[PDB]
């Protein structure tokens, strides 16, 4: 089970929430994969090949995790890798009930995957995605909020 | 009263969690209206054609059930139905208090109209029509979680 | 499902907004029953005799509407009446998932129970007994939000 | 704190539950800014030009009370004023956890800027600018939403 | 209307999270009444007349706030103090339609009576009384959700 | 963290969502304790020592479970046991933002101290204790909702 996690997101840009879950969930399983969504549908300030690469930048301490980009369904993905455990961070803005809904969907699609849910560190429990974006868009400073080693590329 | 209620969706596309609100409200009233809103505002995956014919096929075997589109306010197509009572499904991701805050703006429309609220089975109360969509969007099955009657159309 | 709802509660005291909920939902069923349980693990101020008088008084002028107490299940009191509908009332600070899970744990212990949920007026929408008690027990005045024919009573 | 506080908002358009919250909080500061943020993000129904004369004319009798549009971050522009409040309304359908996550975003921008939070009147607590754009969408009527002299800019 | 806010609660016993609120209030209103609440069908951990005292204690640096415990109605004492403004602090785990519920409630009770919210430290915003009490009773150490003065008292 | 879990609950009694959380995170540790906390400010319907014994029953087959009751904090408990990982479960009416405050609470009193969360199947999302508890007050059958090894102790 230890095997291998998938951590699945949009990470539109990855802050210093995603990096605690992606520093916790790693210590859980051998190996950690990062799976980043296309998600066109949301409509990502990023590219996805953008997005892949600030978080392969952000990611490079950790040892066992591994970055891809994929396109397609989550639950299949997993198939792929054979893994048996989805990974969600769970923070103060969590739409709860939608956690629980997309973990038994993932189930439903594969009867193997599990869903396990960590934290962030309170300091980045508040830290949301579209804030960051929000800051971006409107030219201010958002270096507190996601790794220093992106920022070059979200400047 | 107990005459005619209204059941008001986008639909886009009726799942199971539907057709058990269906099943259980035409129950309470002589006829049930089903509804399919426009709702260009949302994109809807589905056109309004497409949506009025899935849901007029699952619902075929519904004696006292009938399905309409319509473009305007329903509260407006209420008071065309002699319709004093809309109703709604209640499932694990409703947002509640939007619920109650679009039944007190459908009064303000149509005084004499009210809002009642129906639950699916417990199986089907995880159900969303936006998972089914990202499900179908990208190539996945979603046969599980919609009438079998519609498969041929959102495939 | 169209001849009788049991609409049940604590009632301590009944307020307005159980007052709009008998009102809307004894237009719905050809007989409503409001089933004033025990429920001796809240601590209710008021005692059950009480309770039942004050909801007597409050419904004495609606043609279709009979009070009871009750000390067992509701799912086998709605089973002694040939009923198989539940009302319930939603409002602002209603539990709304906890509703949900005792509409699916009635419908456990008896299978052919349904609930069913109405809203209040909006203006009694924010209403709750517990408000209403400490209100009470604080020597305040309550009586803007209970019926006037039980404020002989709870003062 | 005293001296000032800013209510930013999209304003699209002004509602009564807008106007509570600018008579509310224009009584505990001795002036108040109303800013209306361009917010092309969420793609406005009015423009930014006819948001802000759509409050400047539904404010005009408010002795205290100054609009101006701005572009930019709101944090900056509290700088701009000497201003260390934020007014927020609260109301049934925000949603507070994301209310919160804001406040902190804004003082991890400007460390001296707090978030007040103000309720409108009961009566107004119900209603959203996502629900009169509905309405008017839909050619309805929401005259009794909008302040008295806004309505013929929105019809 | 900065003339007196008052800021309710069972306070029990006062956290780092109420300081905050206490912290930022004072500064709006020119005196801030501290108002511990008798509270008792919640069953508090500490007497009233303890909890008077802890919060007295972590307040006294605050020059224009002064605590009283009360056992009526908060809406009339808002009246006697010819007060205008409740306080209220908004945090994680807060019941957000109850505050509003209870704002709405306290004005039908007293039709000048507002609600106004502040929020604490972000530090802060996870902590409860309720938590504080738990490892107070399994005798654990608070002493880090708390304010340090009041901290041989509890 | 891959090498033991505390799954702590009061266990009131232990019902079938308890056992789903117990199944899937003995998945996921090496050894699993169900630790079956005291609780006296709750107020137990069953001692101590009948909640250790239920569960006992209940999860004797699970090989790498072990169950123990414990009168202090939960965090020196972890402490004394070499865990790093509290396990917890979410189910639909989950008090999610008291679940993050109790995981940062718990990582204040022992700084390495993770807590990580599991879902149940979902038939049995909707289960809670208090419910159970309920049935049994009330002379009803809550043997649907525990497993059969502990219903001779309930009844
Ligand atoms: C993209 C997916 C994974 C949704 O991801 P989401 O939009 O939530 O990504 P996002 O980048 O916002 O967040 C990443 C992860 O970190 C968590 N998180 C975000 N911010 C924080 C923070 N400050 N702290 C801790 N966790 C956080 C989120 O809860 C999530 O677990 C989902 O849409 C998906 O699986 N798409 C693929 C197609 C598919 O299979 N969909 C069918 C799903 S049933
Ligand atoms: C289309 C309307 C009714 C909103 O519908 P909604 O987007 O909620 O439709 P949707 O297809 O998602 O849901 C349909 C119904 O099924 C319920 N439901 C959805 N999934 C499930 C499920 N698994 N189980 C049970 N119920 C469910 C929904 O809560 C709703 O009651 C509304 O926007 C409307 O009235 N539009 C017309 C214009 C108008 O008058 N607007 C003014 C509103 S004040
Ligand atoms: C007594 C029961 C129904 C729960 O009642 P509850 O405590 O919600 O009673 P209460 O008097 O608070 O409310 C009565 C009803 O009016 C609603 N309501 C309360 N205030 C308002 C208001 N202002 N406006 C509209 N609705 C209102 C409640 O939501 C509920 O629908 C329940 O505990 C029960 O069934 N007891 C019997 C034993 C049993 O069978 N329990 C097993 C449950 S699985
Ligand atoms: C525009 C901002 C303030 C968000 O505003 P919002 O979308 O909430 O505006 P909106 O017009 O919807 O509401 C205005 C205010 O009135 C409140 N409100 C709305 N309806 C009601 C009602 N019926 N009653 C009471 N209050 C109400 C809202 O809660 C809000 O406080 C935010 O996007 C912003 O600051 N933008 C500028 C750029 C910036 O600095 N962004 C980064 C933020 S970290
Ligand atoms: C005691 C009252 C004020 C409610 O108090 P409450 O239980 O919320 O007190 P508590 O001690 O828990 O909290 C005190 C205040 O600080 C806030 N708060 C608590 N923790 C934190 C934190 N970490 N950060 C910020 N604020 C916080 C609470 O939200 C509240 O605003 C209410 O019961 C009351 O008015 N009682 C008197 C009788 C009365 O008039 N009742 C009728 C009311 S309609
Ligand atoms: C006892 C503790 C763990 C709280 O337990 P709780 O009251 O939640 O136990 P309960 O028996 O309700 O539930 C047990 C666990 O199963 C979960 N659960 C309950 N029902 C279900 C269900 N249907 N499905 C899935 N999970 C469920 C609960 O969420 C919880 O994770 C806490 O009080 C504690 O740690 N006490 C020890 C003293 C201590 O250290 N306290 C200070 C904490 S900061």
């Amino acid at each position: 089970m230890q095997k291998i996690g998938i951590y699945a997101g949009t990470f539109d840009p990855v802050t210093n929430g995603h990096i605690d879950i992606i520093h916790r969930s790693s210590e859980l399983f051998e190996k950690l994969i990062v799976a980043v969504a296309h998600s066109s549908a949301k409509n990502p300030m990023f590219s996805l090949d953008e997005r892949l690469k600030m978080i392969q930048l952000a990611t490079k301490s950790f040892k066992n995790v591994e970055c891809v980009a994929f396109e397609g369904l989550l639950a299949n993905l997993a198939k792929e890798y054979h893994c048996k455990v989805l990974v969600r961070g769970l923070r103060v803005v969590s739409d709860f009930e939608y956690e629980l809904q997309m973990g038994y969907a993932n189930k439903s699609l594969n009867h193997e995957l599990e869903t396990l849910y960590f934290m962030p560190t309170l300091q980045n429990a508040f830290i949301s995605s579209s804030i960051v974006r929000s800051i971006i868009a409107h030219k201010g400073d958002a270096s507190h909020l996601v790794p220093k080693e992106i920022y070059p590329l979200i400047s």
